[PDB]
């Protein structure tokens, strides 16, 4: 699977933000869920340079319409 130039694509990196990855235990998926705005501002951070962004607005529209057409909502 790992086929790729370093560093991974951005639609996967907010999937492994839901913590796909993590111990939790109860199914966390069943209804419309939603995340929290921090992690627009986390990934944005070490992905800011990339669309020639604004400053942090324009990167925050980026990620969220990436969070918010995937799957679970995202509430900026």
């Amino acid at each position: 699977m790992t086929f790729i130039t370093k560093t991974p694509p951005a639609a996967v990196l907010l999937k492994k933000a839901a913590g796909i990855e993590s111990g939790s235990g109860e199914p966390n998926r069943n209804k419309v869920a939603t995340i929290k705005r921090d992690k627009v501002r986390e990934i944005a951070e070490l992905k800011m340079p990339d669309l020639n962004a604004a400053s942090i607005e324009a990167a925050m529209r980026m990620i969220e319409g990436t969070a918010r057409s995937m799957g679970i909502v995202v509430e900026d």
